[PDB]
């Protein structure tokens, strides 16, 4: 229980997301991220920049090509209204980055879910700058209930889905292109 669980990729799906979810427990914002390794390529995991909010947990360590990643956040805890923010970023056996955004908001009067996915040439840790690159300048996706699809470059492409709620499941495929 010091890193969220890699499973058969074929495993991956709204249920398992759920799940991932219950555990957490009752608190106002909370999110489960599933990423199924289809690339060819080996994953290590990078880190985890949390703009805001908070995980017990750290990145699977490596995840084989076959295998999905299971990951978890939840908002900072205590009386601040805040939401779960943050970037996972992956080392890919071709030296590249696989990089994750994922924006639950406190307030759904004035803001909406929010994922992406890109890939970095060479080795890139999730920060601040790279939060902003893939919330205001690379077209994130909305957190719709909609499965969205996108060609990564690099002989990768990416299809996903988010729901639009403050118990969100993000389910992210890197298959090839």
């Amino acid at each position: 229980d010091v890193a969220g669980a890699v499973i058969d990729g074929a495993g991956l799906g709204f249920d398992v997301l759920k799940t991932v979810l219950e555990a957490l427990g009752n608190v106002k914002r909370k999110i489960a991220v599933g990423i199924d390794n289809e690339s060819g390529r080996t994953w290590t995991a990078m880190n985890t920049y949390f703009r805001s909010g908070t995980s017990d947990i750290v990145l699977p360590h490596k995840v084989a090509h076959g295998k999905a990643l299971l990951y978890n956040g939840q908002k900072n805890r205590g009386p601040v209204a805040t939401g779960v923010v943050g970037v996972i970023a992956y080392s890919m056996s071709d030296g590249n980055t696989l990089a994750v955004l994922f924006s639950v908001p406190y307030d759904y009067n004035w803001y909406s879910n929010w994922w992406n996915v890109r890939v970095y040439k060479g080795q890139k840790r999730a920060n601040q700058r790279m939060y902003e690159e893939l919330y205001y300048h690379r077209s994130p996706f909305r957190g719709d209930n909609g499965w969205h699809s996108r060609s990564l470059g690099y002989g990768l492409k990416s299809r996903g889905f988010m729901n639009s709620s403050g118990h969100a499941i993000l389910e992210i495929h890197v298959t090839k292109a």
